[PDB]
């Protein structure tokens, strides 16, 4: 296992270009893929994709209900999954619902959603992470600028850039209430740091990418994004919540070796290591 992404390593950043496919079925292909040519193209360009009216309304309502049935569901639980304020002790995240929860798996598994992922990555897939995020009005802090596949490498032993993060708006998604933002281009580009990458080096991501793109719409709407797509957000001081429901396909391909730093296992409600068994 060559570490073909080194990082955390030198004390000093370093941008290496991409050294993987992006789209990895052959665009001579794209008549079988179930979105665009467009769509297909504007993925590879920017590292991620909007689509609004992915899911129909009662879809989203149901969604909607179903995290916060969850979240009373639990609320006596103990359980290192279940994120919670301290003080209030109220419920902030709740990861591995994929797998734990029934509801959460056919959502997981929603064929739309895999139709999609396994004709970008060019194989089946498995899901890496999920988690439901609950962010009420006022709540949730900034969260600086990264790329989740520098982390999934250095500390959960991802090898290759060959995966996506889909990440499912349960409240509405508006420009001023913190809504996720994305350095359009930014998975051409490996940011080796010294995992927060530094502002020099965003200043060059942003300079190429010709600006900064921020999703916006209504809930239900989705975005995918490519595992090395730079992306962060700010504060959010507005009443409006950001509840979202989060999920990580990796290509079977692509499964996870011991962390590329060299240290121990991340648990499995974070890194799924678990290979599905064929009963
Ligand atoms: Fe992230």
């Amino acid at each position: 296992m060559e570490d073909l992404y080194p990082s955390r390593q030198n004390n000093q950043p370093k941008i290496l270009k991409r050294k993987d496919p992006v789209i990895y079925t052959d665009r001579s292909k794209d008549n079988q893929a179930p979105i665009t040519k467009e769509q297909l193209d504007s993925y590879e360009k920017n590292g991620f994709l909007q689509i609004k009216n992915f899911f129909s309304e009662d879809e989203v309502i149901d969604m909607q209900k179903a995290i916060f049935e969850l979240q009373d569901s639990i609320k006596d639980v103990a359980s290192d999954k279940v994120i919670r304020e301290p003080e209030s002790n109220d419920i902030r995240s709740i990861f591995h619902v994929h797998q734990d929860d029934n509801y959460f798996q056919d959502v997981a598994n929603d064929k739309r959603i895999l139709d999609i992922v396994r004709h970008l990555l060019g194989s089946d897939v498995y899901v890496h992470q999920s988690r439901i995020n609950y962010k009420p009005g006022f709540k949730g802090k900034e969260f600086d600028w990264h790329s989740d596949f520098e982390t999934w490498h250095v500390e959960d032993g991802m090898p290759r850039m060959r995966a996506i993060s889909v990440s499912i708006a349960l409240s509405d998604n508006y420009s001023f209430n913190g809504p996720l933002m994305l350095i359009p281009g930014s998975h051409n580009y490996f940011v080796s740091c010294v995992g927060v990458p530094d502002e020099e080096s965003l200043r060059e991501l942003t300079r190429i990418g010709g600006g900064i793109s921020v999703p916006t719409g209504k809930a239900g709407s989705v975005t995918l994004f490519e595992s090395n797509t730079m992306h962060g957000s700010t504060s959010n001081i507005t009443p409006y919540p950001r509840n979202n429901l989060f999920m990580v396909y990796n290509s079977v391909k692509n499964r996870l070796v011991e962390p590329f730093s060299g240290g121990e296992k991340r648990p499995e409600y974070i890194a799924v290591r678990e290979k599905q068994p064929v009963y």
